[PDB]
């Protein structure tokens, strides 16, 4: 029968085997190894999908070669700012964790080694830095921070520039010739809603801030870099206030009542800032990110079944009495074929209504009490939903009523599977495991005896949803009398793959007739003992409850018109 | 039986615990902690219930606790009845605690990850082998037996969140001659999961 | 791996590398940077009021030598905006009203911004009309397929749809202005990708006194905005409005007592 | 024997102070397929009196780690499930002969009990488990290899 051919493709074994084993690959990827917690720790890193990285974004990317300035308490603090201005601030690059501030702008003295100045404490044991590293071919500026004064108050601004329009490093021809120059005099500006590093508006600018008004500073900073040895240094070459933007973008007069109000006593200096600048060594002392790969197989064991038994004397054969063979291949191919696969879909359906809620798709690999190897493929997911057709559909007036429910049903049907492709990602995998064809899902639909005279549309385009592809089932049973389920399969194959919905594991059993005594009594008997067992493998199933349709059709349908509240209750 | 699906099903080769007061009854977890259940194979009736966890002591024997009145009439029990080559766990039934209310749910582990003995030889050709080891866990609508919500998981459940369980649970058969024995190693609370999907540590103060 | 076999399992091959490089590259980082484009416009020119040609000369980008400096968003309530006649016509209507306010949006940016202006100027001979990009996730683009009213998103205009993943745009839309004709850069597309190919090397390491091989891939690239406008849209309950009834949400408005 | 269902990670617990001026790494290594048992420590206690028995446990074949692929592909299993006996000659750590089954042992009585340990280990991540499930007192024996039971009031 159709029916459970579609939720569950046919995989004949051979006699002997008494199980068959599906063994699938995976691949891995995380971040270092563990190392030292203690001396060590027992890895609890989470091994995460690549499929998964996917869908969010925080599974991959690292920042491994920046080579950002790092403190050693009492050698080289005369570079950093004095941390009386501003405490210590701590950032993780991989697995190390150490304290980083602004450097201070060169005057008049030696610059700064940047490659020396960078050492992390993984890179010291990595060995002391040699000179046959060199530097990214184009560094920047990461933030810019000055220190906005009036009457003695200090605030501190983390003016992100990265990405300005002058902020990135040039070439230059003279003194030295692997130098880059750094050129930097541009108009920066401070918002009217830009906060202090803390995450509060400025006091001191406040009432400025009140009349709508933004402050631009121009400036001008220079400095010099060399890629070969790591040497540079950098200065604070001019910055002042300069002019006044308003909410409407025309300048404000700095003579003005409001502006000289505002700005009276105003001081604005620089003292400090950062580099982006990472080493583009040759061979990388850097792990990046690793690639792993595990391997995980299920076992699937198919039992015995009760027998199926004929009886009939042996000198003469009946026609009558006993048909032919036909009489027991039937009764055993729909007591196989339909009882044991509704029991098996409404049982899976309930196990997963229990263990994973409703309409909460879990994470890979996390809340596993089913079996599949499509979790590792997609992210699970269930979700039913209720039909009132009494209380919700829309009918102007009768000689529609049909239309209007079948118009409803495929509205909802759209809405399920849209949403779950959406959330389980399924698509990806789908498109993933397929090479150089790009399938459109394939939506089974299961039911009653009634329901299909609604499904199928006749007067409109829509009926699944165009750009994706259907099958009806046609069932009479009564646990499906007014009941739908829903599923994703892929129908072009015939082996046991990790993206159907489910495979019947099925042994051919041989009809066996030889005389058998019972009670010391001579019959002939025709023995037929069955063995299968219907499995699963994707954790993902939609179904939709419908009531009421009889009432619906017979009593009066009504516009459930919004009575919207316009006269005054609210 | 076209319609009806009863009609054609019916079984008649399983077997199934069955109890007798005061003759074979050590088993059985006392009644006194859940009343007997009525289950009918054949044409026999007779009442059922849980194999009881035995840990330093003797173990079951799975025929002589399977013999229904069907099978007494037809002749004592021999010794060329043979156990299949699947057997499962089908119910597992804990009972959460708390200020001492007791809950009992019924954890339906038949198809869980690895409910089911796999063949696993390392004594005799026949020996079967289950290692049952899984997070299994209760989610935030997961009714109890008997009808009802569980109620000590209230106020985590109308907060919309989601407790786990690890699940330890080892046992043996011998589909030879129908000895085996199985035992609870380890079965208690681990983590604690958002509506988002996110772990939450243990000690917050709601989940405290 | 282990430097004395080789695998096929513990042995991703060079495929495994290069899925991972076209994942990083081709969809994170860019979708990463489209957001902080958006954020940093919000900040710097707020919703609505654009600004003077030539008034920016430190904001991102190079192409505010020709139009004004623009951005706006919007939301859309589907709970509540939607009336509906028939339940087997009320898709093509929940349609309907996300492309109408599409249109709308797109007009309106259009005239404050001038684009048909630049367009004309920077290039001699043509007249090309403007082209929208349509990004959004994959539940919203099956629902600008209606030819329940004739204009997609407006007439005059071509259009792309584009898909895409990542969570973190749910329900949300994000039009701009580009151009399909250009393969340069140019100061009237949104952006390009600046894109250097490298290749792999493999060989051994001797880290910490350990021995392995290790495959190393190295990817250079970064990406650039040059267009300073772009719209938003945000499409919240769109759900709701399918699951229960939303039958005519019709105000009786008030010719009766005391009003 | 940790029946607190909580682990321990091998590759910590036997790092020596050579690997510490080494370096302090553990995880590009990976155990060989053979682990067993040394020994079981069996105490013996009654009234109050204590005796160890250091018992060589890697000399039964039931003690040898078996591989039993079914969560992860590296993950081995332990199942020493039989019984070892301490005869009349068994000795106690310190050397010294048995003092509270010396009663038998002078009646040249053979003690032995049931021993139904699990575990697991995994080479590639050092994580593993093994606890205790199941030992009690189980049968004795005389000189002529005749099964006494434990209910005779010679032994009980």
């Amino acid at each position: 029968h159709e029916f459970a051919e579609l939720f569950y493709r046919t995989y004949i074994v051979t006699p002997d085997q008494a199980g068959f084993q599906l063994s699938i690959r995976r691949n891995l990827v995380w971040e270092g190894w563990t190392g030292e917690g203690l001396s060590g720790e027992k890895q609890e890193i989470s091994k995460r999908n690549i499929l998964q990285g996917l869908l969010d974004y925080t599974t991959l990317e690292t920042n491994s070669t920046e080579l950002i300035p790092v403190i050693q308490s009492g050698e080289n603090d005369e570079q950093f700012i004095d941390p009386s201005v501003l405490p210590a601030q701590t950032v993780k690059q991989g697995k190390d964790t150490f304290d980083t501030n602004f450097l201070k702008f060169s005057e008049n003295g030696e610059g700064f080694n940047l490659l020396m100045l960078a050492q992390t404490p993984s890179r010291l044991k990595k060995g002391s830095m040699t000179f046959t590293d060199s530097l990214d071919s184009r560094i920047a500026l990461k933030q810019l921070l000055i220190s906005v004064t009036k009457g003695g108050t200090t605030e501190l601004f983390a003016l992100d520039v990265n990405r300005d329009q002058y902020a990135a490093y040039t070439a230059t021809r003279e003194y030295n010739f692997r130098l880059m120059q750094l050129k930097f005099h541009t108009s920066l500006g401070l918002g009217e809603e830009s906060t202090t590093v803390a995450g509060a508006e400025s006091a001191l600018l406040k009432d400025l801030f009140d009349l709508g008004y933004r402050i631009e500073l121009d400036v001008k900073v220079d400095g010099e870099m060399n890629v070969e040895n790591g040497n540079g240094d950098t200065s604070l070459r001019a910055l002042r206030l300069a002019r006044v933007f308003d909410k409407e973008g025309k300048e404000i007069a700095l003579t003005d009542s409001r502006v000289s109000a505002a700005l009276s006593g105003l001081t604005v200096t620089g003292v400090g800032y950062s580099l982006e600048a990472r080493l583009t060594n040759i061979n990388q002392l850097e792990m990046g990110l690793l690639i792993d790969s595990d391997v995980q197989k299920q076992g699937f064991m198919i039992p015995t079944l009760p027998p199926l038994v004929i009886v009939k004397p042996a000198m003469v054969e009946d026609d009558k009495t006993y048909p032919r063979l036909e009489a027991l291949t039937t009764a055993y191919r729909i007591q196989q074929m339909r009882n044991n696969a509704v029991t098996t879909l409404l049982n899976r359906a309930d196990t997963l209504k229990s263990y994973l809620g409703v309409g909460v798709p879990h994470p890979i690999e996390s809340n596993l009490g089913l079996e599949g190897v499509g979790q590792y493929y997609v992210r699970p997911y269930y979700n039913e939903a209720t039909i009132d057709v009494l209380n919700d559909l829309n009918n102007l007036t009768s000689a529609a009523k049909q239309t209007d429910i079948q118009g409803l049903i495929v509205s909802k049907i759209n809405e399920m599977v849209y949403t779950a492709d959406q959330l389980t990602g399924y698509t990806a995998a789908l498109e993933a495991a397929f090479s150089g064809r790009s399938p459109k899902p394939h939506v089974a639909i299961g039911t009653d005896m009634r329901l299909p005279q609604y499904i199928q549309i006749n007067g409109d385009d829509r009926t699944v949803g165009i750009g994706y592809d259907y099958t009806i089932a046609r069932i009479s049973d009564l646990r499906m009398k007014d009941k739908i389920v829903m599923t994703f399969i892929l129908p072009n194959e015939s082996e046991p793959h990790p993206l159907q919905h489910g495979v019947l594991g099925f042994i051919p059993e041989y009809l066996v007739d030889f005389n058998m005594i019972r009670n010391q009594r001579i019959g002939r008997e025709i023995r037929l003992t069955p063995r299968y067992r219907y499995f699963n493998f994707l954790p993902i199933m939609l179904v939709i409850n419908v009531i009421n349709l009889e009432e619906a059709i017979a009593q009066r349908t009504a516009l459930d018109v919004n009575e919207t509240q316009v006269t005054p209750a609210s």
